């Protein structure tokens, strides 16, 4: 935290929009992103519905060619990161190139690729795999393929840490600019797991929503009839820069960036603890980091998958670290709309929060109908609620029970 | 790099052994580690052999019930991580276990498993995928099952970044500790894609030697005659710790984490630039993080991955990095031993350059039997040679042009 970090550019694919301001204007109306799935046929899954991006053209990044070779996750996370540069209005030359470097992250990278690739294995043997297999689905090309396509030559490298890798991605590469080791970085993260693995996977795993008679109400946080979270697409970026980088080029500077916490659980693969101790101990972490007092906070941008266990725990843990002040703050989970983005959530997440200081606006839980027993703090039930908003917080928490918090606020 | 980072336990799985030991005797006996392949059956491939590890036994880390629920890639990064933590002598209590986190990270992660469960849903459908194929299968959860296992509630994370992503690894956890986010990491990688898809990828993409007629002479770094790399599997861990915790508790110090470098080449997905400029700015950017000149610089573990392009620009970048000094420094490439462990390699020679300083030798590049054209610096052919070693480097080049340097140095 020795340099200050600000923010001078967002991008997004969503389910509620294929950039940024189509999906903020989603999640201030309260709308749902979830649907039934159709790009592929559900009948032996026990899910058929989740947030799929709407409509994405890669040609509008990508030439044709590019696009066959890459995963839909990397196109995802290469559209999100343009979108970014280019809302940053940031000049790339030979005189800071190698100062701007890229962290875009994936939980669980290029599973549609991997399949089709055993399939055609499986069918046909292993001369029928493609050449461009390797370079097309591992993580890190996010990260690879930006910088060589926009000539950045700073640190450069991918996080892989299930729900929390895109608040990981950007609180890491905010480090790397506090401490010198570049003035820009682009960071966030990506996700497409929407293929029969995945579908299949986590299912397997009893870990998603069942209600496929009513999918946009599936996702409910902190609601007594949640079942499980709702599996979504999509990605998010971010342009980070040192702050006298920003004033110097006459930057749009949409906020700072403060504080930054992890820990772990260290309690089970799965399941976090019931009074949410690591999460707790996570966002004392960050506003540590940020120096400031739990007091300062005014909206948390919840992890809030819709899980039975998970739900509970967060709100035992805002309880815990905020004490009186917990029925002050406001804190929504915006997942009850666009479903669970997985590795690209926490990236999504962190532009939603970035808005809400911009906006001074907190956005709704929707679904909220029966909050369950302990769930009585001001969670945005239904509606989105203009507000004061100084200082926001962004908390994921992921599967090893990894755990990242970032800390935003308005900027002067 | 505030606080100071020693080394005070290391762990290891390679093709050469099943710990450090074992596998540091083969590497200065020249041996190699590399064989037909076993557990499969390769007719169709036109590379059918590789670095296994051979005779590992996952119950003297796990029971069967958790090993059985885990990926190879897993089970390894585990092994490595224990036998880490237990050459430590670190004792994990109350007082220190928020102080204490991991960073073991993956380049391709659970590739074996991800092809049975893609075998199952293909056969029989998604009610045949496992309920543990996620948890068991995505890169953070070594992490995830180290933390829990020894319950560990620091920083909580994994990288993915193919071949640099060791070496990320232990860099992003140095930085960790250097700004007293905590006191004690365990970082490092593991990786094991040979299965079809890893095999049949790398091939596809014409990425690997098809020597399958000489396998011991395959992996020849800097040779004439090398044709592309050798798929290696296993893991490597250390036990990186600031250096008033150790002294404190009387730890043994093997080396001095002092300096770690990042760069991009932003040049292509697969290939270097001739001149090799992005490894070039790599390492200086270590030494300049060290605090070193490159006249220090008496012993480099290369990256030196037997492949046309990417090893003879790594020799250009030697000579710009070191001028006159690059003949006086020894250099070598241990994956003519090895062969190329992937996401665990830099992992792995990490070790090999601490016990570099610890036993004052340089590792041989075996193989070498006819340099390549401009391949005239001191490049340990066929044999160990003892001198004196007061700083090491360790590079690491991975697809996408992502680049990390790590310097060691004898402590004092
Ligand atoms: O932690 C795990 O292993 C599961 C990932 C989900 N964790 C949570 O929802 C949670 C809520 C409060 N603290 N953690
Ligand atoms: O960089 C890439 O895209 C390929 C990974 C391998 N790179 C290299 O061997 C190399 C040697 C010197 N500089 N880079």
């Amino acid at each position: 935290s020795r340099r200050r970090v600000v923010i001078t550019g967002m991008g997004m694919l969503s389910p509620l929009g294929l950039d940024v301001p189509s999906s903020w204007e989603g999640i201030l109306a309260g709308r749902s992103g979830i649907a039934p799935i159709e790009h592929m046929d559900l009948s032996a899954y026990s899910t058929r519905f989740g947030g799929s991006v709407k409509g994405f053209n890669v040609e509008e990044y990508l030439s044709a060619k590019e696009a066959r070779k890459l995963d839909l996750f990397i196109q995802y996370g290469l559209a999100a990161s343009f979108q970014a540069v280019r809302d940053s209005g940031l000049e790339v030359t030979d005189a800071n190139r190698e100062r701007i470097g890229v962290s875009m992250g994936s939980g669980i990278g290029g599973l549609t690729n991997i399949e089709n690739n055993c399939r055609s294995l499986f069918e046909q043997g292993p001369r029928r795999i493609s050449p461009f297999f390797v370079p097309g689905s591992i993580i890190n090309m996010v990260s690879g393929f930006l910088s060589i396509h926009l000539g950045l030559q700073g640190p450069n490298y991918a996080l892989t840490t299930a729900a929390t890798t895109g608040t990981h991605s950007i609180g890491m590469a905010a480090r790397n600019i506090a401490y010198g080791e570049a003035d820009v970085m682009v960071a966030g993260g990506s996700e497409m797991a929407a293929c029969g693995l995945g579908l299949g996977g986590f299912g397997a795993a009893r870990a998603l929503s069942t209600r496929n008679d009513e999918p946009t109400r599936a996702s409910r946080p902190w609601d007594r009839d949640r079942d499980g979270f709702v599996l979504s697409d999509g990605s998010g970026a971010l342009v980070l820069e040192e702050l006298e980088h920003a004033r110097a080029r006459g930057a749009r500077i949409y906020a700072e960036l403060v504080g930054f916490g992890m820990s772990g659980d260290a309690f089970h693969m799965t399941a976090p603890p019931e009074d949410g101790a690591g999460a707790a101990r996570c966002m004392k972490n960050a506003l540590r980091d940020a120096g400031l007092d739990p007091r300062q906070v005014d909206y948390i941008n919840a992890h809030g998958t819709s899980t039975p266990a998970g739900d509970i725990a967060e709100i035992a843990a805002v309880k815990s670290v905020f004490g009186e002040h917990a029925h002050a703050l406001s804190m929504s989970s915006t997942k009850s709309m666009t479903g669970h983005l997985l590795g690209a959530a926490g990236a999504v997440e962190a532009i939603f929060s970035v808005l809400a200081l911009r906006d001074q606006v907190a956005p709704p839980t929707i679904n909220l109908d029966n909050p369950d027993e302990g769930c009585d703090l001001d969670l945005v039930a239904h509606e989105a609620k203009p507000r004061k908003i100084d200082v926001a917080l962004s908390n994921s928490f992921g599967f090893g029970g990894t755990n990242g918090t970032l800390v935003f606020r308005r900027f002067a």
